[PDB]
């Protein structure tokens, strides 16, 4: 009924054209709201079996009933093009709505609503095109999911998106505009991680777009979602999301189509200024997706417009008069069929993820926190976002990330040396490199997300932790460089201090670790001359 190729012939079966492309509808409702993969709203069902499980009904995708607060932003006379906001509507207690005109229309505002509440069919103002067509705009709009809602210009990557995970943050950054991945294998805090990526990212706005991976993962969105609570605000997460379903009893037209309703919404938000995370674990659901089309998507080539789903994520200056930049983030689930790999992250393009965070399940048994392999995980974008940290935060972000990761790295060589010889005989430069290899581990790769404190750590605090942490490897060397004893630096009482430093809210606290290592190993000095 509905399509994107244009029918102009008719094919065999009775089937009426609509002229028009699958589409959604924009705002004011968006937020607080769960559809399925073309925008229909939830049908909650009776428990019976298992706990709950739902399905997409033909319905309006935003409600023609409710009244919303229009304020006004642009007056009659004013020159207008698309994305440029002619009013707002508080849509929740975090998120402003901003009423945009449609791209494509230009022209004189003729007309414009005062200050008043209004249902989204009314016409909210009216726009003179420059051929004198008039143009009546409302509180949304449509746009067809498969086509990139347009924009001035795709920026670079440069601003990196804050998580407040220091493994992350640090070694693997995403960029505000970029392209991560992570594994949806179960048992090893994906679920953690995720939910700690929702919470604490610097964006403003969250697009979820799985919610059917377990049989019972629908149940614990309908029940626990609308208690979750934005930790920036103390108000419902809800409030600033925007949920899409994918489930084994949908159609699987609906969830192809899923992730295109998905990322059509964030960019929407963009337009607006804003920030975006589009997070996508319907990987299993959305991979079963996968049909017999015996006939005649080909053996000549894959179905790479997953590259072109990922070619839609980017920081951009918006549609609109105003200078204005928005982003839209992806995190993404990917997952094997087997145990390994089997080359997914080849299959798909020439790495069209920038940011693979490697969740690892040899690593949650062993209960380091998130269980993010610092080895196997990586980020593209570590060049991109330096200088942002270097001009924000602190100058040397680059060099003491690059001199973490090294000691990471050697400590990982030695470690399978030495399981096959021993540990008796390293000489005291390599058993300090394993101290201070496993005090970074600790101290910093570790984090809790269940404490008040360490659930999120702001740019400052990291780098002050690695300041602490890389002086007290400096003064390590420098200290057996004169044949201070290992044994003691090992139990220098600082170390305890700096042990329990992500614990600590204060940063200036944290800061004065460095003088007060900096003064023990004096004492270590004075106790062995020189």
């Amino acid at each position: 009924q509905v399509y994107e190729e244009t029918a102009g012939v008719r094919p065999g079966e009775p089937v009426v054209g609509t002229g028009a492309s699958l589409s959604v509808e924009l705002g004011p409702r968006l937020l607080t709201s769960i559809y399925d993969g073309i925008q229909r709203p939830l049908e909650v069902i009776r428990e019976k079996t298992g706990d709950f499980i739902a399905r997409g009904v033909t319905a309006p995708a935003l409600p023609r009933d409710k009244k919303w607060h229009f304020i006004p932003k642009a007056k009659v006379g004013d020159k207008v093009v698309g994305g440029d906001i002619i009013g707002e509507v508080p849509e929740t207690s975090i998120i402003v709505h901003k009423i945009m005109v449609p791209p494509g229309i230009e022209g004189e505002i003729v007309e414009i609503a005062e200050e008043g509440d209004y249902t989204i069919e009314e016409v909210i103002a009216k726009v003179k095109t420059p051929s004198g067509e008039i143009k009546e705009l409302k509180m949304y709009q449509r746009w067809p999911v498969r086509v990139k809602r347009p924009y001035k210009e795709k920026l670079p990557p440069e601003v990196p998106l804050i998580t407040g995970q220091r493994v992350i943050d640090t070694f693997f950054p995403q960029a505000k505009g970029g392209t991560a991945a992570i594994p949806g294998a179960f048992g090893c805090g994906k679920t953690v991680t995720q939910h700690q990526l929702a919470k604490w990212s610097d964006a403003q706005v969250v697009i979820y777009i799985g919610c059917g991976e377990r049989g019972n993962e629908m149940t614990d969105v309908l029940e626990e979602f609308p208690k979750l609570k934005d930790p920036k605000t103390g108000k419902p997460l809800m409030e600033r999301t925007v949920l899409i379903a994918n489930t084994s009893n949908m159609p699987v037209a609906a969830r192809e189509a899923s992730i295109y309703t998905g990322i059509t919404i964030a960019e929407y938000f963009r337009d607006m200024g804003y920030d975006v995370a589009l997070m996508a674990d319907s990987t299993s659901r959305w991979a079963e997706a996968l049909r017999e089309i015996s006939g005649r998507g080909y053996p000549a080539y894959l179905a790479s417009k997953l590259a072109e789903f990922y070619e839609r994520a980017g920081r951009v200056v918006t549609l609109g008069s105003d200078y204005r930049v928005g982003s839209v983030s992806v995190i993404g689930a990917v997952s094997p069929p087997g145990g390994d790999f089997s080359e997914p992250v080849v299959q798909n393009t020439l790495r069209v993820v920038k940011v693979f965070w490697a969740l690892d399940a040899d690593l949650a048994r062993r209960r380091h926190f998130p269980a993010i392999n610092w080895l196997t995980s990586y980020s593209l974008y570590v060049d991109a976002v330096k200088d942002w940290w270097h001009k924000n935060i602190d100058p040397e972000w680059k060099a003491m990330r690059d001199k973490a990761m090294a000691l990471l790295q050697k400590e990982s060589e030695l470690q399978e040396i030495v399981r096959i010889v021993g540990p008796d005989a390293l000489p005291e430069r390599e058993r300090a490199i394993l101290l201070v290899a496993r005090m970074l581990r600790e101290d910093y790769l570790q984090q809790d997300a269940f404490d008040e404190v360490d659930t999120y750590c702001p740019p400052e605090k990291q780098v002050t932790m690695m300041r602490v942490l890389l002086n007290f490897y400096d003064k390590t060397m420098e200290a057996i460089n004169r044949g201070v004893p290992l044994e003691e630096i090992a139990k220098l009482p600082v170390r305890e201090e700096i042990g329990r430093m992500k614990f600590e809210r204060d940063v200036s606290k944290i800061r004065s670790l460095i003088d007060k290592t900096n003064e023990q190993f004096e004492e270590l000095f004075k106790k062995y001359g020189a």
